[PDB]
């Protein structure tokens, strides 16, 4: 199925995602939208029976979601329901009510499945292979233990923002009564880990709060790293704030009644799991349901050296991948020939190779400032499987091709673990020289290094490359000659 | 599908690869150059082509052939200009090229060269009438355009490299070159308030003016220059030393030719009584292509066709259904609300294009999709649009469902830009149009009852109703569904 729509009927909101499959492993999120139905509204005081008005709202919203799915020419519609519907004595009635109204066939999924799908997404679409997911929802909280890309255990707890809200916070009971309740369920988590994968809207909201609190330069939620110990106190503080204080931190109006109880869950879980680093995730159950279908024969895992966002990016903007692969190859050969001089850690080949593939991607938009554009595409769309540093490095190499990288760059200094300015100049220089030598259809290039002289061997004239040699920015005094 | 054009100029050899994405849709896929300068030292020998510049030219064009093939060109159009057409050994140099790489150079005369420039400026600029100024290495072409149709063609024998090696390399008084250029410019039989600057010299000078004023948009095409106001500065360029030119941003390879070129421009501008010069990023190369693409259309695009807008949609909006609906509702809401915002009907032009392209950037990422859209618009919506057009459309898309900041740089890029309250109105209308078009609902009808917009429809419009609070209204305004 080329175009696949995924509908997620949660306890707090109703969400829709349209996925487009560009190649075997290539895909990208084509369209997203939401509705704040909150089908669980007022149900926790009546044994989880879905009330009449929320069901009417859910039907009206799900009917237009079906319309949206069809105008995108969807070949497959996967619809799932979670905690609030799971627990509802009248779940069958609501499922059949939706089918009669718009045709959608809701598939109620158990709390373990809900946890599994989240783990599948994080294990394939994040830049770390080991850790525990934390998917705080309206009615339940899921956790999936992941070790080296494989899911080793799963837990589902019956604590949730709207559940805690309607049980304790709307009755204005002391928070310690709501805190105790959550701890009693969190104790049922049989694992610990230094890493955490933050999943769900509540955590995306708290992630935005911190991104604002630290003036983060990169405006991408997926991959955002959060020191758990340093911010644990700040997260608990959010619980006791009034509505006006939450607005000043950036919390949307529609999250004001739920984020307080949400922060409380997250703070109790972070303490129990002994987390020290939480990575914000932008994917969850929705993406998991899709990946479970996409990677049916590959054990729900991507083959090694297969990144979905890198591939789909080339599928969308580089259908003719021939030129970009030669540039990448020459980047490796030069990196090796020059290794005695630059002594750069081999780990940056990863970033240099990708920069070579994508250096000219931006030409699809304009040949002028093309590298600027490619750097723009990279920083904003190269998400799955890359850290924010990985984007920054890859971004800068392409951006400053044939140019000198300034010393006051905001992105280059986003962290102390970033490579030196000399390393970036070295890498970008290599990229630049490679682009010049691949301008023609030259083959069998060989490079040799002497004390300080790079010698380029080839049977071709390489007239243009030779003419363009002055306009390269060298990292150090260096001589370049053509045999 | 893919057409390459090779321009054998007097100062440089140029290669451009064009991709045709539809009937009228095209975009420049790749470009490069070589500084062969085949005319080096030719003006002393009545135009004879020297050996070294010919061997360099052969080597370069042979690799321009290699490039054209690896881009899968079905057509390779090659033209030669002044320096090559004035030589006594033209036929021989053309033979060595065809021998060495298989290219068939077509020598074109001055009239033909002015035409190709006029064809490009007549189709790819945001003004319909004016005079082109194509200052090259050995000639200066001028075409008269009236309502997009070419009326007269003239070719002058003044050029950068020419004026350089005849006057400026010999360290004589500048007034001698000005007199020579004046006597040759007098041949121009027309005048006009609009001039279209073409060629690398003028692009280099425009780049200098942009830096001087700290311009916020980094696109050359469509840059407007006040001729009277900037004439004196252009004249001063002539008397500057190279180190002074470097601080102005002039690259090394233009240092030897920008002074003579500046002098030519100051005389042409003065003689044509030019009031507005529009920098053109397109020239002879684009004319050759448009001549082949618009062969059955009298070398001009229909007066409803923008090849930039189109190509931008061919590249990123193959399925055009949703966008056309949003545009339609943008017009209806605009007219229905006119008693409240009282905005000049000329701004419908922008709101409609913003409505077509508001969601374009979703092909890069659904997150921050509207910003991506603005980025595309501001950097690639070039042919047939002014910079203000770009700026306005860019801002409408960018700040959908948002409040436009008061200190926005693009909003203040000019004093003629619309007010912030106007931009807020258009952005708000776009936003409402987007919500009402989310589903496939039809037959929307609007009525205004003293600040009350009433949206009439038979469909539930559930989602549109729920999203209403997230709109940023430009003024206190009531909106209700019937
Ligand atoms: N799943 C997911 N969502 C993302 C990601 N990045 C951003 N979003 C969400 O998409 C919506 C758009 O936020 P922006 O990207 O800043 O675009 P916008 O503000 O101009 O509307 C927001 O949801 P919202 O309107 O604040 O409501 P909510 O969905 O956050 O509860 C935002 O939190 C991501 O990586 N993954
Ligand atoms: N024909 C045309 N050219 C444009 C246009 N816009 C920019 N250019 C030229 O393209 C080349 C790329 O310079 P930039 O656009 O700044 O991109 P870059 O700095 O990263 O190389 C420059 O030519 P250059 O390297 O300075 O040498 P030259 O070709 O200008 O003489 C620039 O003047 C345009 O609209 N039309
Ligand atoms: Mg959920």
């Amino acid at each position: 199925a080329k175009i696949t729509t995924v509908i997620d009927i949660g306890s707090n909101s109703v969400r829709l995602a349209v996925f487009k499959k560009t190649s075997q492993f290539g895909f990208y999120l084509l369209f997203e939208t939401k509705s704040k139905v909150r089908i669980s509204e007022g149900c926790y005081a009546f044994n989880g029976i879905l009330q009449e008005i929320p069901m009417q709202r859910a039907v009206k919203a799900l009917s237009e979601f079906k319309e949206i799915a069809l105008k995108y020419k969807s070949k497959k519609i996967l619809c799932v329901a979670t905690s609030a519907v799971r627990d509802a004595p009248n779940r069958l009635e609501f499922v059949a009510r939706v089918k009669k109204a718009c045709g959608l066939q809701i598939k109620i999924i158990d709390g373990q499945k809900e946890a599994l799908y989240g783990g599948i997404a994080c294990a394939n679409l994040l830049h770390k292979n080991s850790g525990i997911t934390i998917d705080i929802g309206g009615g339940s909280t899921a956790c999936a233990l992941i070790e080296k890309g494989k899911i080793k255990d799963l837990i589902s707890l019956d604590v949730g923002t709207i559940r805690i809200k309607e049980m304790f916070l709307d009755k204005d009971l002391d928070v310690k009564l709501a805190k105790a309740f959550i701890q009693k369920e969190v104790s049922k988590l049989p694992f610990k880990h230094k890493n955490a994968f933050g999943v769900g809207g509540t955590i995306r909201a708290l992630s935005k709060v911190l991104m604002k609190r630290f003036d983060y330069p990169i405006d991408s939620l997926h991959g955002y790293e959060i020191d758990a110990h340093k911010n644990l106190a700040f997260i608990e503080k959010i619980v006791m704030l009034k509505e006006d204080q939450l607005r000043l931190l950036g919390v949307n109006e529609e999250r004001l009644d739920s984020i307080r109880s949400g922060a409380l869950i997250l703070s109790v879980v972070l303490e129990h799991l002994k987390t020290s680093l939480m990575i914000t995730s932008g994917v969850g159950v929705r993406e998991g349901v899709f990946l479970s279908d996409l990677l049916r024969n590959h054990y729900h895992k991507f083959p090694p050296n297969i990144n979905p966002s890198l591939i789909s990016l080339k599928d969308r903007f580089l259908p003719h991948e021939k030129h970009s692969q030669k540039v990448k190859k020459e980047c490796v050969k030069l990196f090796e020939a020059l290794s005695p001089l630059h002594k750069i850690d081999e780990k940056y080949l990863f970033h240099l190779k990708i920069a070579g593939e994508l250096a000219s991607m931006g030409k699809i938009l304009s040949v002028y400032l093309a590298h600027k554009h490619s750097a723009y595409f990279i920083l904003n769309a190269l998400s799955y499987g890359f850290s924010h540093q990985d984007r920054a490095i890859i971004c800068l190499l392409a951006q400053f091709s044939h140019k000198k990288i300034p010393k006051d760059n905001a992105i280059a200094h986003m962290s102390a673990m970033m490579p030196s300015l000399l390393t970036l100049q070295w890498l970008s220089f290599i990229l630049s020289l490679a682009e010049n030598l691949c301008l023609t259809d030259s083959h069998h290039l060989k490079y040799t290094l002497e004390k300080n002289k790079l010698v380029i061997h080839s049977n071709d004239a390489l007239y243009l490359a030779k003419e363009m040699l002055p306009k390269l920015v060298k990292p150090i005094p260096l001589t370049i000659e053509f045999a």
